[PDB]
């Protein structure tokens, strides 16, 4: 992307979507306009979209 | 889980990690203190990481 993020603290990937990533570094952020919550529909699949498209009931 | 969000809008996903939902659509929210950034690493590996462990550079 044209976004380059520093990893501030270890991250230890807890599912194969997720990134593990150590302290200092360096990544590209695929699109800095969008932040992600990890859901589950009713038809029991998991997986990602906009934190903006959704709202707690 | 049991924190229920609804979609205010669609959204169609744009790759296989993400989810297709309609408006209206009730879902869980899985790590809900967690908002996702999607990044990719310096050997071209892509995935999620919570957005509070990476800063701008």
């Amino acid at each position: 992307s044209e976004v380059v993020v520093v990893a501030k603290f270890d991250y230890v990937a807890q599912q194969e979507q997720e990134l593990d990533i150590k302290k200092n570094e360096r990544l590209w952020l695929l699109d800095d306009s969008k932040s992600w919550w990890r859901v589950r529909n009713s038809m029991n699949k998991t997986g990602f979209v906009p934190s903006n498209y959704v709202e707690r009931k």
